[PDB]
């Protein structure tokens, strides 16, 4: 689809290291691959949002903050405008808080040219006290204030299938299979390898 | 109770400005009045981490992160950790995803005698969407881990007369009303204020 990123070999690492230095290295080891990383908290907390610039400068590579914005509107305002300005080319937002928690999100996002992503589900086993049930009404949520980029369940195919038939065709999905969606996302798997880019090159072959 | 923090005057500022000038100005001339600081995302994301300590070195007030932790049990683990490092007092955690992801974070703070206030619900308007009918059941979930640190609900009294009823009465509760929550949290009546000082004063002087 024209209107949604492309993911270069539809392949992101979530870089999920918490120091600078192991960070750099391995990103840049597997630029070469993949055109597309994620970073969490762990990481700019830890280092500082500058952290963010510096990978886009060293690799030109885009950034998704996988930052799972979840508060009032007016603090997802002021958290989605200070990660954009810091360079982040998309945010990650929790769609459990509400549709104007959300809206808040896209307002900046098409002020600044940038994206916004609906998290719709999670996969850790608490996921399903209160997450699961959700999932779907999430989704359609999104569809509703025309979010165009989702992120979905790790596991569980079929899972897929069902966010794929609430979101259209168009949207663009990520998940941490590609019958589904458009990217997946990688991090132990990689930035744990002995060789990173090899790690990359591997999963690169069997897609 | 003696188990709990002691919050001074019952009144926790919630520090909300996101550029550190401003907001060590205004932190500074309440800290006769407020010992105890709620710091978010944006000011931390807009001036660094280190902010933190400086507001404990320049102020001695207690921090609390209002970070609304919201994700699988190993990124709660590290952003607890990153958190509590930087020197924060607390750590405020969503229920929403669930027992593991916040029994990570009591990990941690368990490690670093630390504090995790759990947020039970959320008063904005789109909270009635999924938050409100999950309140209850958050709050069961948080005295079923041992949780002893509350944040409520900012309107609707009698939602904080459910929560007391459900967290008993000894647990720590914070609301943005003193009949049910420990303390109350002013942000913009304050930070807005044409001397927070004197707006501080008179927060507290309607708190008796």
């Amino acid at each position: 689809r024209v209107d949604v990123m492309d993911v270069m070999n539809r392949l992101i690492l979530a870089m999920d290291l918490m120091n600078r230095d192991d960070a750099l290295r391995v990103t840049g080891e597997v630029r070469e691959y993949i055109d597309t990383v994620k970073i969490g908290y762990p990481l700019v907390l830890s280092e500082g949002m500058d952290i963010i610039a510096e990978f886009r400068k060293r690799f030109g590579c885009r950034i998704i903050a996988d930052f799972k914005v979840a508060d009032i509107p007016e603090t997802n305002e002021k958290i989605c405008r200070a990660t954009f300005k810091a360079g982040a080319d998309a945010i990650i937002v929790h769609g459990f808080p509400g549709a104007d928690s959300v809206r808040a999100c896209l307002n900046v996002a098409e002020e600044m040219g940038r994206e916004v992503f609906l998290l719709t589900e999670m996969s850790h086993p608490g996921a399903e006290m209160f997450i699961q049930g959700a999932a779907d009404e999430i989704a359609r949520m999104g569809v509703d204030l025309g979010v165009k980029n989702y992120v979905g369940p790790s596991t569980r195919p079929e899972r897929l299938s069902r966010l794929r038939e609430i979101i259209g065709q168009d949207s663009f999905l990520i998940s941490p299979t590609l019958r589904f969606a458009d990217a997946i996302i990688a991090g132990r798997s990689i930035y744990l390898a002995d060789n990173p880019a090899a790690a990359a090159a591997g999963i690169i072959e069997s897609i």
